[PDB]
């Protein structure tokens, strides 16, 4: 054979101990590692049903909506937007975007890639969008879509929702807001904010390990996906399909592809987890972290990047680069003296911040605790200009 | 609050015990549980990357490959497909499918919604391509890629190989193999036999669980997909940023999406474990519990759906489904009184087959047997048309 059996395949398996304190994937709790330790079932038997139902539930009460057309997307937070912008839009279609960050940007990438006319509101890291400026992109563009990140994991922003669902419906307008990093951490509430597409992931304030996201649809979305005249450019992200073998439509479930079974257990346990602690008080819990996360790092000298309290992310907190510093070692330090792991910047933040996430059962003083002391060595050690 | 707390998730996590025998997905054995069970490491940290590296050395190793745009597609095996047609296929390529089965029909469907020229050679059920079939097909359409099943879990068909890749190339066009059924259990040699784009899919002989799947391009095919002057459809699945992060060009890895972790261990240890086996031993294993399963289903008055023992994949096996009987019937049975799993046909084969898997470590004797026992008596005691 061309190939010999790979000598470092044939080592076991040794990962490291990490606290992951980026914003995300997150550490994962007992139940969630026993849940992904669990032998198969049939993916589509009677029982795999069963859980993926249980699973549509939850994913009702963290989103806080009744749409029938709710399900879990087989891949990433990246699919789930995927998954929400080539059903939804046709080439042609105008969509307004709110490029505050990473993921507006990554928004208008698809956009562009499947032929809509994307209308992006370009804003500097750090702000948020206001009522006044989106009427101004609705007035200007007629979108048949509106983008709006949440929980802003890129710059630390959370975005104020209410309202922009009923101005959007006016204008008829569609609202997707993406809720990856924001869900389980802040309130959020589907049905009564008016947003029309709602997505998020695994591996963020729910603690189960990355690869699955969570979509919602509502009645006035779907009526769009499912009156296209074109077939949307992906086959493994046809809602038609999905809603069909999720249980959603009247009909029996066909097979469309194979669903990660073993993947669901572990979400299935991470939204037990979440109903069990309750929605409030995993809110709770997220903003007092936050909030004495925030006083730490300023008794370190240390600024928080977004300034206003009101807007800042409970779940992924930026803060300025220290003047002086190169912030890659800064992230060094952490992970290889205090085996903690926190993150630069990422698309406009690049340079700008340092991100500290807290995720649900990581969002703990004692874990504020040791990312401040982390902190205060690097401040200390990490050479200064 | 509008939505309360659903009190079914309440109550603990449990499941059935089950064995899976049907194409698919097979279950685990006990490292690729226990890997399952692990913690978290950081996404894009040294340690996930060299889990990732030595991923992307299983890989060519299965596949018999050098190329070094081999990676895992963050999906199941459609989305291996998907990304194989996304990001080869412009619109108005013209695309040459063996539709003798469920799997070239979804290449169709996918090729289709991408734009491309779509050429289908049809076949009924059980059907497979000659190199003569092939090469009219290559002549009167002329396509930049042709799409073959190697093994058509659908109809139990092993699509010979051999000359395909070089009879394609001969036309200009690349070869694009799906291989979800049959990596690990029929012989394959990606480079050997001239393949540009081979993809297989982690739940089937390798026993990882579902939800990502193998992929590996040849310069030929790299050449395409990073010359094309539209960008593909897919942000998720584009290669040139999916290369990057996978550490198979000249560039720091940049975050694309976040790789699942979890599932990235199981994957290993799967690899792991049929690099310890062996390729050519894990093919005589599948060869052998066929032939075996073969022998069995006979001696109970069954008709094996593949008439040529030579096109007879090993790892799922087609039935006829006996006269009288509601297939329905006799899987239900099988499941309900005994915890087996079996299949139905799908897509074009729906109705005519049952569908057998045997697939890694569960392509074993005692399954046959199992199942064996099974079938005797679904047929003693599934209603009978009158
Ligand atoms: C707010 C936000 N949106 C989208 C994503 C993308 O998720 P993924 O990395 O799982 O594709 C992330 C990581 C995020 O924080
Ligand atoms: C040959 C073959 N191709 C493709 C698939 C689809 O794989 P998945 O259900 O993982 O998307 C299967 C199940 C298969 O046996």
């Amino acid at each position: 054979l061309l190939v010999t059996p790979p000598k470092a395949l044939l080592k076991p398996l040794s990962i490291p101990n990490q606290l992951l304190l980026g914003p995300g994937p997150s550490n994962l709790p007992p139940r969630i590692m026993a849940a992904g330790g669990l032998q198969m079932i049939g993916s589509m038997s009677k029982d795999m049903y069963q859980i993926m139902d249980e699973i549509k539930e939850g994913i009702q009460y963290v989103f806080q909506t009744r749409n029938p057309l709710t399900l879990v997307i087989s891949g990433s937070g990246h699919c789930a937007l995927e998954a929400a912008l080539v059903n939804v839009l046709e080439p042609g279609d105008s969509f307004l975007v709110g490029a505050n960050g990473i993921w507006g940007q990554r928004a208008v990438d698809i956009g562009e890639r499947i032929g809509a006319r994307v209308h992006p509101m370009t804003k500097d890291p750090g702000g948020h969008y206001t009522l006044q400026e989106v009427e101004e992109g609705l007035a200007q563009h007629k979108p048949v879509l509106l983008f709006l990140t949440h929980g802003e994991s890129s710059t630390g922003v959370l975005q104020p929702l209410d309202g922009f669902g009923e101005l959007c419906h006016r204008y008829k307008c569609l609202l997707l807001v993406d809720s990856v990093a924001s869900l389980g951490g802040t309130p959020l509430y589907m049905d009564r904010q008016g947003i029309d597409i709602l997505y998020s992931g695994s591996q963020k304030a729910l603690n189960a390990p990355p690869g699955t996201s969570l979509i919602s649809f509502s009645d006035k979305a779907k009526k769009k996906m499912y009156s296209r005249k074109t077939k949307p450019f992906s086959f493994y992200l046809d809602i038609k399909w999905l809603a069909n073998f999720w249980g959603c439509d009247d009909q029996p479930r066909m097979y469309h592809h194979t669903i990660p079974v073993i993947s669901l257990y572990s979400l299935r346990e991470s939204l037990a987890l979440i109903a069990e602690q309750g929605l409030e008080n995993s809110w709770r819990q997220h903003r007092e972290a936050a909030a004495y996360l925030h006083g730490r790092l300023q008794a370190l000298g240390l600024q928080l990047f977004v300034k206003d309290p009101a807007l800042r992310l409970p779940t992924v907190t930026t803060v300025a680069v220290p003047a002086g510093y190169d912030w890659r070692d800064i992230v060094s330090y952490v992970i290889d003296h205090f085996d903690i792991e926190i993150m630069g910047g990422l698309g406009p933040s690049t340079g700008k911040v340092l991100r500290i996430g807290l995720l649900g059962c990581n969002a703990t003083r004692e874990n504020v605790d040791r990312v401040t002391e982390a902190l205060r060595a690097a401040l200390q050690h990490c050479p200064k200009k």
